[PDB]
């Protein structure tokens, strides 16, 4: 039921996810939990918004769940300020996350979901 491709982002959703371990990214940031987040971040991605997108086949290629990833992280950097956990989460998570998603690393998993593609 699910293409190479989506096994693969749900895969890769999963190390990023545990990059996380405070769950700061798992849900949506509302107004209620961040004053003024909605007039700020235009934007704004969490890890379930992620995962939704993964079941529906919304993401054409792994490159688009990583500038998902990237705008996530980037979100938390601008809306919180340096000193407070939350940006100091975003940050390492960023970092992380980018070497989880490495352009070689990204290579090799198309080659493989290609593979599987006019046999
Ligand atoms: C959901 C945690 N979290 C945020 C997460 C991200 C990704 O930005 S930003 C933030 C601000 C206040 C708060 O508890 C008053 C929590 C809070
Ligand atoms: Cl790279």
């Amino acid at each position: 039921e699910q293409t190479p491709l989506q096994e693969a982002l749900n895969q890769l959703m999963r190390q990023l996810q545990r990059k996380d371990p405070s769950a700061f990214f798992s849900f949506p940031v509302t107004d209620f939990i961040a004053p003024g987040y909605s007039m700020i971040i235009k934007h704004p991605m969490d890890f379930s918004t992620m995962k939704e997108k993964i079941k529906n086949n919304d993401y054409q290629s792994i490159e688009e769940l990583k500038d998902n990833f990237k705008l996530m992280c980037t979100n938390a950097m601008i809306y919180n300020k340096p000193e407070t956990i939350y940006y100091k989460a975003a940050k390492k998570l960023l970092h992380s996350g980018m070497k989880i998603l490495s352009q070689e690393r990204i290579q090799s998993l198309k080659q493989s979901i290609d593979f599987m593609a006019d046999l």
